[PDB]
């Protein structure tokens, strides 16, 4: 409804240039706000952040096409900024969770068929559900695995984005990283669906930096909940749980993610009303998530299935 | 005096059910406020926190008995909430350090003879002195060792809780973990009483996650000062010292604590007036200490002398 | 101009006692404010901080001489407090970057010829330029190497303190530690001047605590930018970059710095208007940098070329 | 014929008792000499070696049943000594390859149907083909994985035991350990049959005492060629290849073998005429190999699919 | 009698000078052949081996005093060669067990009272019993710990040297290193006398180059059985057990031995008739053992209770 | 004379083709027997050993050219077998030291000018002096570093090959690996010529599989004395020193050798009369050494200055 301006802009996105096949990318970036306050400054804060990555590459942000492939010598990575989905000036009505879903499912379908890798910033994680279904519908043959970073397994509620994808059998497998609050009900669902998981204490006690190897052949959807970070690095989350990952811990682990291609990326769990602020009113979580998004984009451009 | 309501409630606590012998536990929880502001929100914040532990077990909080042993298949851990010692509505008079001592010594004696493991939350660390003496008086034959987590050795002042226990010879040994501010006077007392210590830089440079082994046969009292954490994780401490433990560091190390039983647990050094707050007025230290308390309780239920 | 009171005080500093030759030290401490707000509380906050180091030694702060060598049994380390360079009560005029330079170059020249090791606290890093030139002019034969801790290489701008020293060929070599934002232009300058660097992800993935060895024979200038720390530990920096060093990480690495003597120390990049504050108005970065300064001083007293 | 005395003794073996209900074991031990000199003293030398193992347990060797399942915690491991297959006394004729096969096939078949874990000692590796086919014929349902210790992949030759098992499609998977002489034809067969391998240099550089905890749920056959050991430890092999495992290395690696049960064990590649001998005529390889056989027997009694460790899942 | 020539030479040894004031050493070296063949060439072969050690120091062998305490930093280690105990020339009679004991007891007694650290070479291990009792008789005040390198616990037999020392209550503690053949009766004695042990498989899995820094304050006797080494390195032992230490492994582990001083050293378990020989008749075990004896002597000159490292305390 | 047949065959070698444009190789292999018994079978035994290497590549031995540069990805490594230097058939006179030198000097000179990497097998180490001087005479511009594997520094004697090269100032640097017998005169020469060294105990304690990634840009000569290996792996050396590298250890360490190219390789210190033999008269050292020669040849074909890893610089 007030996604309409955002939706029509994605509809007219110039399709993948014919030199982007046999090539990872390009990356399509947009803002997602489901379950979060209307004022969502994370996407804009990212666009303001420096574009030099941890690895020796640089993001190139374009508000509109044409998005064309550069030489692999200069190593630039084009990002098409599709902006916020919610037109914050088109009204005061709050979109229902079903409206967020439909709008997200439509934007993902469009960006994927156009040949872009969709990267959603913000929201409560419901975006994961919509753009995984969008890929599965467009490519029913492909097997999808989800690498999910969170403090919680988030598969307790049958209406959870991860739980819905599992019950509908759209996922080949699930990799849960950094859980540190696991209920018995979570364990039952983990057993039933046979999920692979590495809880926080397990990662720590077995060399946190000693994570590099093991081969994965299936296209990967990367779902990142901000709560996977320790509250000292990411306070702006609902019901924080201490003893989590550092920002550098998270970057290292996600750098070791293997696969033939990235299905999509979801960064979420961020609430500006819960953040810790510097005296100049900049939030800690925004700073942390800004670099996570960047290295997520780089991963979408450089992911390999085995080394 | 205004501990009277709290004290009479402990007096009527139903003694250990006859299926709790040959069994670790149960755990008795109460609030302690000596040397700290009257508004002590840490205990209440803990009771509000999620009860799923790092390990696959769950705390079960009861305000009153009966506290009975469940099957070891369901793995529940009963915690008897005895509430705050200081009746914050009974007056405006501040209890002296001697009154805090007497009240704490009486509550500990009662909870121990009832068959409970006492866990004290809050205060300045003086609670350590009182419930160690309460155990020693009730069990003069048993040898007690203290595992003490702090940024400082805290044995300089002859009136320090740790120093008093040492001079009175109630301790078999002392394990100081994570010191990073050691005076020459501290070193003299460490030499005289032959304390085992692993300073912060020593822990770090010799594999922080490489701490697991070595056998201990003596019942352990766990004394945890919040200052042992780095100020980035626990700012709410008097005279903070940078370069400390992360929350995950602390959880890992305390998980490796060995012994036949836990004498008692002291979590302290927390001042709400010194904390760093999120925009929704929740303090970082409260979040950190909330999980430390939980895994301390779990340790009291699962501690083993050697593996 | 309003450095005049500070400058005349350094002019009358009692020269190195004749028992300080064949001996590392003493250390001269002063405040530097170039490129930063006039209210610079870092130096005063350090002087207020505890003086017990990580290692079993203690700083002894003297506002005036005589600064004489104590026995190596008591292990005291004299620090001559020269106070803030900018007389915050002498006027409202802001010194130009050229005035900061001249004033700093003059104070360094004086403190060095007096036999002191200069330690500058605060500013934007321009102090590095002035006291390295002061040493080179006084000792043209000696070869100088810089160990530089920063999130950025800071050699992009031809007017950067590090870049100027390089182009003028006053440095034997450059060790950049903890970069995590490297532009292509940075890489070109790193290649041209043949700088040794260990970027953040490289340090982390190859055992962060596994850094100890390798021999260095050249006198070392230690330049520390606060941005090298993760924003969770040091938020008070311009344009923060997540995924940085912890305070303990930094202390460990700098402890492994080898050399025959310390040329000088620069701690900078701190802006009180950008810090995260506790409820009692103490900044996190100030706490972190306070201990970095202390162990920097200790390094100036105990540095060795190889073990 | 040559195997007559041995076979009829194997027939009369009283099947394992009901006391072994859902229990690993027991183990049946016999000599196998295909492709090797007539004097095959490795079996005799093992039966003379100490019974105490690395881990705290004791071998108990028996020539005849009943094989009593010991009290739950005494840590005894009964072994049924079935003796030598070839009876050198009766006859002077060397069995053909196919005769060795049929002999090993029937012996393995009988012991398996009686509920024994067969452990073959000696030979050139042809035993691996026989007893794996004996198990697969008796239990077509079970999926078998082979852990193969050797200096060579031993699948280049179309007539090789392992290559035959793979071409017949009788194996779920193959784990080759300690190869250090791999031909191009080997590598062509490796990808063709998708077999897992950890070459010798790869084991060494990635911490020899750091071999993973991958969970295996398929019954394991353990095929051990002596050539996997360095010639300094096991010189009694044809065409020795330097740069191999130490006996300690091998014991550690085989101790990490995972599975619900062992389908069978084959220890081979030993030739007395190629050994290095002490002044009292005891060979070094035989010393090393008797230790290998013993810990192989212990593995058959205590193998497990994985070590359950809370907080982390296990890759299959 | 048989020990007559050796004993009277030991008697005439000029006691260590005053220059050794509060100093480790010196070391007295002698041959000991109890339980072993008459030709015992290990001592002669050691005296022929190079003097330069692993760590930068040089052995200086002497047959007669005075043994001058070298300048503080020249890194010379004087060794007093006391020769063979049994004189094969004088007489053809084999000494009984008790005669070996009394001979070793008196020799050890004399060298200790003269201020020498006794290093015995050869025999079956009976020397450990003698010189430990010689030290304990001379210094009842001192508490002794024994570090025992062997493939076997060697305390099952009530008549075993180590078992006798434990039953007589002459030891503060015992550290058994490298066991890989442990019987149930052994384990019963181990808990009964509360002896510390690190079996071979435990040493290997937990990083062989990762043995701890536990502080020891008691004087150490070092009892070294050659069987602790793998048969590939030391085949000249009775009943060899595969899967042992390399010579390098052993040198590293014994280099980590802590203590105020060494009470004595015994290197045994070597039999020339069981060795593996090169074409020029040099045995492998003798090569390995001479290196072991040398680094044992160096240990006696430079042993320390602990390495003081700031920030962390040391477990006793 | 003695080298007549060998030399004139070396002269007629057709120089490497233009297909080797900016390419490592090819390798020329020849026997060298200075200081050793007349029967020198190490070369023959290597030419009989399997061609397949540790890493996936295959040796292809040739007696005569043309040596065709193989397709870019077939992983063949052509080796030119130049045979034995000394022709035992023609004449019964032992060459003097200087005659060995001149023979090796001219052979090395010819092969280098033809664009071959010379690999010498056998001798006492004198070959190192010859071919390094042959390279330095042909390429005075290039700075050479020597990687020297030995149990001894081998620079005490003023007449030692390495000491001569250092005194003549023909080397940029020297990396001594695996020393375990270092005299005081050695240490005096070490600081005097500022040579880098990693002694055996230092390699072991600091993780044997943990040797660094230091970048080297100078052409490397690889001088390999068999004594660097433990006597259990290589007993056929003069005055054996226990506590050395395993064959595996050595292969790993030499695989980490960095450089733009190999100037030459010398494998020596082997004496058939000092070896330990199997019952079929095959020596253990020869087995180990043929593996060493093979991986040395592979190193000459695939050596690199450093592994470029993003984010961290390399110490030169």
């Amino acid at each position: 409804h007030m996604f309409s301006k955002f939706l029509m802009n994605v509809k007219g996105v110039t399709p993948r240039g014919s030199d982007w096949a046999n090539r990872l990318g390009p990356v399509a970036l947009f803002g997602y706000g489901a379950g979060m306050p209307r004022r969502a400054p994370l996407l804009d804060f990212f666009l303001q952040s420096p574009r030099d990555c941890d690895h020796y590459a640089e993001l190139t942000i374009h508000d509109k096409g044409p998005i064309e492939c550069p030489p692999e010598t200069v190593m630039f990575m084009p990002v098409l900024n599709c902006g916020q989905m919610l037109d914050e000036a088109a009204g005061t009505e709050t979109p229902t969770s079903d409206e967020w879903y439909l709008g997200s499912l439509e934007a993902s379908t469009e960006l994927l068929e156009k040949g872009y890798v969709p990267v959603s910033v913000g929201g409560d994680g419901s975006a994961t559900l919509s753009m995984v279904e969008a890929y599965k519908r467009l490519f029913p043959s492909d097997d999808i695995v989800i690498v999910h970073f969170s403090a919680r397994p988030s598969v307790s509620d049958p209406r959870s984005p991860l739980r819905v994808l599992l019950d509908k059998g759209l996922l080949k497998g699930v990799v849960s990283v950094g859980n540190r609050q696991v209920s018995s009900e979570d364990r039952k669902v983990r057993k039933l669906h046979k999920m692979f998981y590495m809880d926080m204490h397990a990662i720590y006690s077995k060399g946190l930096f000693c994570i590099r190897d093991i081969r994965n052949d299936y296209p990967v959807f990367i779902s990142i909940d901000a709560s996977v970070l320790d509250p000292a690095f990411a306070p702006a989350v609902d019901s924080p749980v201490a003893g989590g990952l550092s920002t550098r811990d998270l970057l290292h682990i996600m750098n070791g993610i293997r696969g033939p291609k990235v299905v999509g990326i979801d960064v979420y769990g961020y609430n500006p009303d819960l953040d810790v602020y510097r005296k100049d009113n900049v939030g800690l979580t925004a700073i942390a998530l800004s670099k996570i998004i960047k290295e997520g984009i780089l991963k979408a451009y450089s992911i390999s299935t085995h080394t």
